[PDB]
């Protein structure tokens, strides 16, 4: 109920833009070298978000490592998330490579892969499932097994394979298909079901590898996704649910990877999120 006090006070006095800068004034600041090297700028979306050289995924590859990956590591959650931007067309190889060194079980999808007209990442599963995808860089096939479409996400089964050993593995791709064009949604009722359904799935059961998460640059609604999770499990895990604070959970997450949360709207709507699932 605190959560939930504290929330109607920040709605009744209007202060979500000066507790949402609070927090950028707070966050921390850590280098980002290996991403601004020159020969990784065709790998970056965006000149202004890198992951931090301590947290970044490593490529297992001898010509580059580099990915723009972020391992978000939440000790007293007892839960590992990798936060990505949405892949390139040059680099959903090196995604998938990521993937498979990983041992992810489940990718998150926050975003569509055009949204007004914007490329937010690239179409890098397979639409049909009589057209597989290879990555010939990586040497990674990857085929659509079947999907259910419901009416806020698709849930995917997909085949990844190495061709070098020709081992396969399911990979199941949670998209969240209707986050709005601008702002947040109305109600996080949908994307709280998504969340759970995730979750229920065991694609975050410590015998795997960490879920892959992704939006356009891999911090704002993947920020309000990772927080939301972190938030809920700590309710579940601790003995007074009330003492969780999704402030000094968030600055812990921005040890881990830069902006997270990119609006004082996207802030709100992780406040909803949390105390409508707390409910539950
Ligand atoms: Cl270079
Ligand atoms: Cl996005
Ligand atoms: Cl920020």
């Amino acid at each position: 109920m605190e959560m939930e006090k504290e929330f109607e006070q920040i709605d009744k006095s209007g202060s979500w833009a000066a507790i949402y800068q609070d927090i950028r004034h707070e966050a921390s600041d850590f280098p980002c070298r290996v991403a601004k090297l020159p020969k990784n700028k065709n790998r970056n979306r965006y000149r202004d978000v890198s992951p931090f050289d301590h947290s970044r995924i490593k490529l297992h590859q001898e010509d580059n490592d580099y990915i723009n990956a972020s391992l978000i590591k939440m000790e007293e959650a007892q839960r590992s998330y990798i936060l990505t931007q949405g892949p390139l067309p040059n680099t959903c190889g090196h995604f998938w490579e990521m993937v498979w060194e990983q041992k992810s079980r489940g990718v998150v999808m926050l975003n569509r892969v055009m949204e007004k007209g914007s490329l937010k990442c690239a179409q890098y599963w397979p639409q049909k499932e009589e057209k597989e995808m290879i990555f010939e860089d990586t040497n990674l096939k990857l085929t659509l097994i079947s999907e259910d479409i419901k009416s806020y996400y698709t849930v995917r089964q997909l085949e990844l394979e190495n061709l070098t050993t020709q081992e396969t593995r399911e990979i199941l791709h949670f998209h969240y298909t209707t986050w709005p064009d601008f702002g947040v949604p109305e109600s996080p009722a949908s994307f709280l079901n998504f969340l759970f359904k995730v979750n229920e799935s065991g694609s975050l059961s410590p015998e795997h590898g960490p879920v892959v998460v992704h939006c356009s640059a891999g911090i704002g609604r993947s920020g309000t996704y990772c927080l939301a999770d972190t938030c809920l499990l700590l309710m579940d895990k601790r003995k007074d649910p009330s003492s969780v604070d999704i402030k000094k959970v968030l600055l812990e997450m921005r040890k881990f990877r830069m902006g997270l949360i990119q609006t004082a709207d996207q802030l709100r709507f992780s406040y909803l999120a949390v105390i409508e699932g707390a409910k539950f």
